[PDB]
């Protein structure tokens, strides 16, 4: 099936806990996969305008590890619950992808999660201005704008709203799209 095929592809790229004990300032992100209308989508947040760093930017749910977290996956799930109301029973964490090194002292670990079809986002307005879906196949043929570095513009056909996706967020979306959709029969 579509979902069994996606999980099987994703498991081949799982690094597991290999880099998780290293002495960095630690953050985790959740790459949330949603199945609608017979296709896979990624769920994104728009950060509240009130926030100190990167107000109004498109991001994945996530944040800083705290002492309560049993592991890096737990960080991603705690932050996702706080930000968009995603409960643990509504997500299956399938794997841990390549971590992102930044600032010389910081390691950001991404986890891909399959999201339950009965989940409905409840944006917490102190942290998140908006939540939206992009079809995973978009990241194979994105509408690119050069700012000089590459920015994706996605327009939601439901309402005509345009979102800008860039940086680590755009990079990870492309990675997930390649892993799941490369070399598939029609
Ligand atoms: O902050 C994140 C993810 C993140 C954290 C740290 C480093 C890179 C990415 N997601 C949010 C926060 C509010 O709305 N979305």
């Amino acid at each position: 099936s579509m979902l069994d095929d996606a999980k099987a592809r994703l498991r081949k790229y799982d690094i597991g806990g290999k880099y998780s004990h290293l002495p960095y300032n630690k953050y985790s992100v959740l790459l949330p996969l949603v199945a609608k209308e017979g296709k896979l989508h990624l769920l994104f947040t728009v950060r509240s305008e009130k926030l100190r760093r990167a107000p109004g930017e498109v991001c994945f749910p996530g944040g800083k590890r705290d002492p309560t977290d049993m592991d890096d996956a737990a960080t991603a799930l705690r932050e996702a619950q706080e930000e968009v109301g995603l409960r643990p029973h509504q997500v299956e964490v399938v794997c841990c992808l390549v971590p992102c090194l930044i600032d010389t002292d910081t390691l950001i670990t991404p986890f891909v999660g399959l999201i339950d079809h009965n989940f409905q986002a409840q944006p917490n307005p102190a942290e998140v201005k908006d939540v939206f879906l992009v079809p995973l196949a978009y990241f194979l043929h994105p509408q690119v704008h050069d700012q000089i570095n590459h920015i994706f513009e996605y327009t939601n056909p439901e309402d005509g709203v345009t979102y800008q996706i860039k940086g680590m967020t755009a990079n990870l979306a492309v990675l997930v799209a390649f892993i799941i959709l490369e070399k598939k029969p029609t």
